[PDB]
């Protein structure tokens, strides 16, 4: 069940790089990244998934120096997925989300479609133009993504963890997303924990529900 | 299987209101909550549970003017959940994440909670001082809360909708949050979908992913 899950999922500090994934698992993960919900389904990201040694080595030059913790971890696991963000609102990508979301049959006239797009194109000019806070949305669906990835591996039987430990400027400049249009946020490595990993038979820690949570 | 899940899950237009959570299922969800991974396991957010009728009329107020369309999905759910984000990071609530971790029993040494407590206050400097975005950092990780909590809710077989569409200045007077150093950011109904929900027998639609994910 998923609160077991929840419950017995960490944060893993050591992989093992012995241990892939399988074929079906690495398409599952995928799966996992496209499916997640967002705001006005602006799907307002993009992802890296490296799983060749060489595409890992150059997602682990962004740990180099300060975070030289985080390298490690990027190196051992199987998959490692960069998250990004768009960083400006292009029109050309809320016309691709509404015209697939035709092709795939959820308007049942064009006026129906016109009111979706009109839907969408006032929330993005809300957070643009009234907000000016349109790069810190778009950024907000992305960790609401990760979230969901997140939970959805370790309910597959993967270890993962989240890193902000990484400069995201240098890994912005190795794959060329300032151009793109993308900005990297957070760096996923997802495998399997190894004997080194210390997390794993410690305690989960949480405040306890009297701090932080209030019925009404 | 999670991936089922992700793929079947949908965002609910229409609760059915005589469909309440189980005991138990009100638990869960609260768990789900607490148990969120965060930056630091530094837990910046408050949630408000409302199950009462008066509960739920008190933060249907937010959905008022631009938002109408929400007021039926807060009012018919069985349970409706604000997300918060702390607003100030307090050194009060960094001394407690640290102090609890220590009576869960993760440091072997008074050493080891120093440096644990270290590094978490360098994290909070660096997002304070240095990047001036400590506000939008605490936010991320309740939006990493929220896509946690969809696929775990989804999961439980029960249906939710993320909500962003309600006016926050309200929802905040309504509870005090201002005062308390919290701000609402989204809004999940939890409940059970009625016949009325259109979005129940849609196709799901997300871009293809050759245009959001690249691999290396
Ligand atoms: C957005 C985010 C960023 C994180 N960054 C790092 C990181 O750079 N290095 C690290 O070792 N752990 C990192 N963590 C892991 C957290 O410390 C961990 O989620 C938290 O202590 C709770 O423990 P758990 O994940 O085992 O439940 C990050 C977590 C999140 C959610
Ligand atoms: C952060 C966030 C905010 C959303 N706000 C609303 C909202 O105010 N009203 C609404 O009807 N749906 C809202 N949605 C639902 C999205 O439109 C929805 O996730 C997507 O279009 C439909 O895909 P789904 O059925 O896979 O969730 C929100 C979604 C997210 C992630
Ligand atoms: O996704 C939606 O339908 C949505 C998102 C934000 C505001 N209003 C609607
Ligand atoms: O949670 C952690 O361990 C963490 C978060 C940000 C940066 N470095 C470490």
């Amino acid at each position: 069940d998923i609160i077991s899950v929840a419950l017995k999922r960490h944060s893993t500090k050591a992989f093992d790089a012995s241990k892939k994934l399988t074929p079906e698992q690495a398409e599952q993960i995928k799966t996992l990244l496209q499916y997640s919900p967002s705001s006005q389904n602006s799907q307002p990201w993009h992802f890296i998934v490296a799983s060749t040694e060489e595409g890992k080595a150059r997602v682990a030059k962004s740990a180099a120096g300060n975070y030289v913790f985080s390298e490690r971890k990027m190196l051992d696991a199987s998959h490692v997925v960069v998250f990004c963000a768009k960083t400006a609102m292009d029109d050309v990508w809320l016309k691709l989300v509404v015209d697939q979301e035709d092709a795939d049959g959820r308007f049942a006239t064009p006026e129906a479609k016109a009111a979706n797009d009109k839907g969408r194109k006032f929330t993005a000019d809300v957070h643009r133009k009234d907000l000016h806070d349109d790069a810190e949305w778009m950024a907000k669906q992305v960790y609401l993504n990760v979230g969901n990835f997140l939970l959805g591996v370790a309910a597959l039987g993967l270890d993962a963890v989240p890193i902000e430990g990484f400069d995201a400027a240098i890994l912005d400049a190795e794959f060329g997303l300032k151009e793109k249009g993308y900005t990297s946020l957070v760096v996923v490595p997802v495998g399997h924990h190894s004997v080194e990993d210390f997390n794993a038979t410690l305690p989960k820690s949480r405040l306890p529900q009297n701090i932080t949570l209030t019925e009404v």
